[PDB]
């Protein structure tokens, strides 16, 4: 066997890598130990960035037609049981009109609810169609690196055979216990994730629309520990989660209690368990090996950043491998994979963990014990209806506590979108870092400075709305400018013919292909109309010029050659 | 390797077979020579029967959320070009209110538009998830049958290795040039399909909603030969088809002419060719080999019966192999596969071909030549606007001709649903064949007589509509009766414990789990309320009793033992 890139793993990171590589004409052989694509629903939250990437390749429309949309996952209800009395609700997943606006202004896509069970196979099938060899029931065993590529040993669970595959690079998208990471010797840190804890999940079917329809929500939390009624399909498919474990028909009981009532005909599906040693990789790259996904970041499910962050890891490295394999870019370009993705890995492991320190306070608000029994939790409901000044501080305390839990339920827009890149793959412009005017975890800050992702705004084509993001991507470099920067079209030519690289230029303005109809691009560019913003295949701005002056024009070439390593 | 059933092919028939077998707990290893699932859109029409089967397994909702629905494929427009003048339209795919009612009354599902490109992978991924081993890039080379199973030789296009797989049965779902059919020696007939002719298909993208939206249609025919603008995704994705061929950028020209105007920005995709030696197999079964799909029926694309008929071939044989492999049924049960599916194979090859003799008359109506040039076809448009009595006969002639083309565009409801089974797997009741009151190709006739598929009617559960079909299926035998046939619950028990077979009984009536709310079941059963209708896992009624009399009750056992071959 001989492939350009061996992809170990077919989950979110692997499938995406194979689809993008194929889309770029690079031969890749993605493997996966199991029969199917994952069985449980696992991850479910799809953030804007993941959507954008789905939109770039043409998989958004299908994605949206298998997901629950944003309007059905805004009611986060804290209660005793589903059929019980509530404590309160929070506007989850940017439901609050303010949060919704900030959401809508940051990108043309929007939160949706798509379980991994359906997302996986959509991407695996597309990778194959796009020309990426796929092969399940084949496990990676190890590899040996050498100066011209790698050879790896594969076990085939169908024939029982064993074989080698020669590849130029390997992508370690093999999960939480990456054998690829262990072989490459990648250092891991921040294991302080407390005491290694797991979760137990149970699937079951019931028709609980009568207790959902009027208050449509992605999840219904129960205080019972902090159990959780997560919707899989509205409102007939479910799952309970709570905090390596055996259970039986008794689970049906647990649920009947989690539903409060035992009258909706329930059908108990599979029962899994999930453990996690919270850690990141300090480095994601060793020689010709690159890891990504849970293979570089392992953490809690708070904020659902794991599947999203993993697809973004694949987006950042695909075009890069493709440019290097085609000889248009020097192998150095690959060094920025670690530079740009590694800080994202550590950032999310810590944030996902920090969010776990927001729930506990809801208990302390009900002046309760973590191991509340019944009377205790029934006496809390009483103390809460108290008509005294001390009942007010109390109710106020509980509202405060619950509202503090939003950062882990749709409130961390900054965390999802505020990616700042520093590396050879980004050509600095000379300006200083502007900062964040407001909290960088909670609110997103749009920025055209090199290192940041393009900012969304709407534009028009045939008088129909198109987003700045639609103009770019496509496995190519993008240059955006206006009418007065006409000179950018030629520069770009001279710098593309000479560098053997594709470089699409768009001159936005009146009577042009794309038009600044609402004047919003002029508003969000942070530069004259004659300036230019170079956009990488992954949507990040690496180069920014303030005008079309000879000294601004001459710099393009220096930036591209620099970004490519030549 | 060792599997219970080797499935050669992963298209519609193979994927479905693997999903159903898995669903029945039978170990199956489905293979496929290619990388992906098919690339072109190929088949696109999904008939009611295919839907029903999707609904039984739980894949209807997903299917419906990737398809164009019935309301967008009712306007069949005959024109010069898309942007030209029309000759006329026909109500395709049961759009006509009368046809729509007959459609809606025959089943709880409805025509939809889902290309094979999306349908394939939905079913392949589900088969894997359900526990069916899948493996592409593996080709079948041949096999040797022996009295206890078969051994087949496989070529692996990934490792280059060659290996054997031992299986009890093989399912030849390998297409139009089935190597499995040739090895099993299956006789083929009715090659008279005239002179072997092909079609050329071309994909392209344009935004032609401005010339579709007001007249939503599955296809736009152009008279140019009989070209055809088929929609893939409304209304940006397309394909032209017309009557082994090379073409280039010039195709873009062909289309610009097929669109009439050259102003919509067009993007030329792939260009394939499709050939077909019209033939059926006289027998579909040899020893331990069973063929299905195009491997048993090859024909034109008129009436889109091929993909539907192929899924139905898999539905008919899955439960059967499962009962035999579990030792609950004698190997003889498998003999009815040929008895019941074989006549369907010949019926559709001939019908698909006959439909090709309905188009030609539209020309003779315009008093034209098959090879019309331009002036000729422009002079036809003139002769058509003539204000004479001879212009009237003419316009009337053309309307007649076009309306005759409906049998191949949604008019053959009988053909899609009028399956009559005769075999050991059906226990006759003693009544004679009732016939069809109206044309058996055009209109469907519901019939509770053994050998026919359950008739759809609505019933209620929790006051919510459920279709008689929903009560049955599930890889099990189903007995339907009413309040006065209470005795059927016990009989069924005695006959299920003793035969080691699952047999669900439903007593439909007032205050029961299912209720004849609209009295429609009482109306369509053709028997007393005390009677019973036994339904096979494939939705076909094999046994029918007129009442709960001791002589009617005692017969159940004799029928089940007979249907199973014991
Ligand atoms: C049970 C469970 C429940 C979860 N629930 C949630 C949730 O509710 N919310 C949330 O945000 N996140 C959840 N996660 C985490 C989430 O699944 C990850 O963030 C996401 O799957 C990362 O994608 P990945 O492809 O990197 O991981 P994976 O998809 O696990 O990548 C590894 C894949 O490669 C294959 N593979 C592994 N080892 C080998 C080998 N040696 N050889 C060949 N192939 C191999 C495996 O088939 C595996 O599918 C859950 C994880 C698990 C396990
Ligand atoms: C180009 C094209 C266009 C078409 N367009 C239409 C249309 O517009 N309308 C319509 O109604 N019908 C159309 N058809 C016919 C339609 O595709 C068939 O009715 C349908 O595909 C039947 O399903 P199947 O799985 O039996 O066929 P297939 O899916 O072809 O079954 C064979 C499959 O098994 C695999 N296989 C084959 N040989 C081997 C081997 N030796 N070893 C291992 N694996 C093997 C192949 O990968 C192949 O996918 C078209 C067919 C083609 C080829």
């Amino acid at each position: 066997a001989e492939t350009d890139v061996l992809i170990v793993g077919a989950g979110p990171a692997g499938a995406m890598s194979a689809t993008l590589l194929a889309s770029l004409g690079i031969r890749s052989l993605m493997i996966n130990r199991w029969r199917s694509t994952s069985p449980g629903p696992r991850s479910h939250i799809i953030n804007q960035r993941t959507m954008e990437i789905l939109r770039d390749i043409g998989l958004e429309e299908s994605a949206k037609s298998l997901a629950v949309p944003k309007e059905y996952m805004g009611e986060h209800v804290y209660a005793t049981s589903l059929a019980g009395e509530e404590f309160g609700r929070i506007p989850a997943w940017a439901s609050h009109p303010q949060a919704h606006a900030e959401h809508e202004l940051a990108s043309p896509s929007r939160y949706c609810d798509l379980p991994q069970l359906y997302f996986e196979p959509m991407v695996v099938s597309e990778a194959a169609l796009r020309g990426a060899d796929v092969r399940f029931l084949t496990e990676y065993l190890g590899h040996v690196e050498d100066q011209d590529g790698v050879t790896a040993r594969l076990l085939d669970h169908v024939s029982g055979a064993e074989y080698e595959v020669r590849a130029k690079y390997i992508i370690g998208a093999d999960g939480a216990h990456s054998l690829v990471a262990q072989n490459a010797g990648l250092p891991f840190e921040g294991q302080m994730g407390i005491g290694d804890s797991g979760s137990i999940n149970i699937e079951f079917s019931a028709d609980l629309s009568s207790l959902c329809e009027h208050r449509k929500g992605d999840m219904y939390w129960m205080f019972v520990g902090v159990a959780a009624l997560r919707m899989i399909r509205p409102w007939n498919k479910w799952i309970c989660v709570w905090g390596p474990e055996i259970t039986k028909e008794e689970a049906k009981k647990i649920i009947h209690e989690i539903i409060g009532t035992d009258e909706i005909p329930v059908e108990v599906g599979p029962i899994s368990t999930w453990t996690i040693n919270q850690q990141y990789a300090v480095r994601n790259t060793s020689g010709r090996v690159f890891c990504m996904g849970d293979a570089v970041h392992r953490h809690t499910p708070a904020g659902g950043l794991g599947l999203n962050t993993s697809v973004q890891d694949a987006y950042n490295l695909a075009w890069k491998l493709a440019l290097v394999l085609k000889g248009t870019a020097a192998p150095t370009l690959l060094d920025s994979y670690d530079a740009e993705r590694s800080p994202v890995a550590k950032q999310i492991v810590e944030r996902a963990f920090k969010s776990l320190s927001t729930f506990p306070p809801v208990f302390e608000a009900l002046s309760l014990p973590p191991a509340p029994t019944e009377s205790e939790m029934a006496e809390a409901l009483v103390r809460l209806k108290d008509a005294s000044e001390e009942g007010a501080k109390r109710r106020a305390a509980l509202r405060k506590a619950m509202d503090a839990t939003i950062i882990g339920l749709g409130g961390g827009h900054g965390v999802e979108l505020n990616q700042r890149y520093v590396s050879r793959a980004v050509f600095p412009d000379g300006t200083p870092d502007p900062g964040f005017v407001r909290d960088q975890e909670f609110f997103y800050q749009a920025s055209t400075r090199p290192g940041a992702h393009l900012p969304h705004v709407w534009l028009t084509e045939n008088q129909r709305r198109i987003s700045t993001l639609d103009l770019c991507g496509k496995g190519r470099f993008t240059l955006l400018t206006g009418l007065s920067g006409a000179a950018w079209k030629h520069e770009a030519e001279q710098v593309s013919q000479s560098l053997g690289i594709e470089l699409k230029v768009c001159v936005i303005g009146p009577g042009q292909e794309f038009v600044d109809t609402y004047g919003e691009y002029a508003k969000i560019s942070e530069i004259g109309e004659s300036g230019a913003l170079l956009v990488r295949p992954d949507m990040f701005i690496a180069f920014r010029a303030k005008d079309a002056s000879r000294e601004g024009l001459e710099q393009l070439n220096v930036a591209v050659k620099s970004i490519l390593g030549r």
